């Protein structure tokens, strides 16, 4: 598994990434598609990555880099690579490709897929934050969506919570 940089000027990875992309998230769940566009090749800070397993395309990760720690904004496989173990397979090599602390949101577990999701998650070492974190609406009038965060690597939720949460909302989310 290998994880590369995409540019939009990487015509047929940066298409895929986003076709992957819109079937895989309703679309209040991702920024417009040409803000993704200019964030791609605009945001020094921010990384979209198309994800091989040799040289099959199988998924895409896109990723800001905090200088502390890693945020984790998207992550997809396809579909059709379903039930393949490529999930873990991807995650496994993340870690490895990714060594400072890594934060992702996840579903609170109302559902239950939403709980399989954080065990998921959990079993492939990241802990769960109880915290009472929202992710801010990417369009003005959306909601703001209740989550939580889970983080891979040596964070403390009750000394870093407050940092994180403020850095995501102002940088990723472009609140205040």
């Amino acid at each position: 598994i290998r994880f590369q940089p995409i540019t939009t000027s990487d015509v047929q990875h940066y298409k895929f990434m986003e076709e992957l992309l819109v079937e895989s998230f309703p679309p209040e769940e991702y920024r417009e598609l040409e803000h993704l566009r200019e964030y791609t090749d605009r945001i020094g800070n921010f990384h979209n990555n198309i994800i091989f397993d040799d040289d099959l395309p199988i998924g895409f990760i896109t990723y800001w880099d905090f200088d502390e720690f890693y945020y984790v904004e998207h992550f997809a496989t396809n579909p059709a690579l379903r039930n393949g173990g490529y999930g873990k397979r991807t995650l496994e090599h993340l870690c490895e490709f990714l060594k400072r602390p890594i934060v992702l949101e996840v579903e609170r577990p109302v559902e239950e897929m939403a709980k399989r999701r954080i065990n998921f998650y959990q079993r492939h070492g990241f802990t769960l934050w109880e915290k009472d974190y929202y992710q801010p609406p990417y369009k003005e009038g959306d909601d703001f969506l209740p989550m939580y965060l889970m983080v891979h690597g040596n964070l403390d939720a009750e000394k870093d919570y407050e940092g994180i949460r403020h850095k995501l909302h102002t940088i990723v989310y472009g609140v205040k």
